[PDB]
């Protein structure tokens, strides 16, 4: 699809199985979410966002359905007040911004 | 133009007489950039994301140029650690996201 920005651009994607809105954000070099169950370990990693660094946890190969194409991603679980696609999935599915 | 997303997508804005590097980001609702003296008044505002809750001064109809058009617009001025354009501007300039 093609999708102005006059509202948020937010999609439904599978994450581990949940079903989970998200806001494709191009300012987001990662994905975060809050409070995904997800298993196995993971690893600290620490995010800069407009309010300081945060810790988060790095959950990786994590299966992941997005518009429809079914892939392995990074995913970051962790207090972000907006659950967010970043450039790492973006990528992954070949989406652009036009102008 | 059509712009992939292995890359941060930064274009230069002009604003304020000056040069600024600013990331294309379909992640937030508002502009806000970091170092930037514009003239008048402006309305309080607090901006939230990774990190908590950011004061920022909101200016209204701030001339500016991005991607050859001039346009006026709001910009949030703020102690962000990177600017960015936010949905504002990008329908301002017909930005899209394709996937
Ligand atoms: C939905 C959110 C998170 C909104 N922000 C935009 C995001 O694009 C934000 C842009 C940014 C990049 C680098 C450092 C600082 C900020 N990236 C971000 O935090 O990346 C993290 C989360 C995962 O990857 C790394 S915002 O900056 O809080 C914001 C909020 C309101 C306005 N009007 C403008 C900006």
């Amino acid at each position: 699809p093609q999708i102005t920005l006059w509202k948020r651009p937010i999609i439904t994607i599978k994450i581990g199985g949940q079903l989970k809105d998200v806001l494709m954000d191009t300012g987001a070099d990662d994905t975060v979410l809050e409070n995904i169950d997800l298993p196995g370990k993971w690893k600290p990693k620490l995010i800069g966002g407009i309010g300081g660094f945060v810790k988060v946890r790095q959950y990786d190969h994590v299966p992941v359905e997005v518009a429809g194409h079914k892939v392995t991603t990074t995913v970051l679980v962790g207090p972000t007040p907006v659950d967010v696609i970043g450039r790492n999935l973006l990528t992954q599915i070949g989406a652009t911004l036009n102008f």
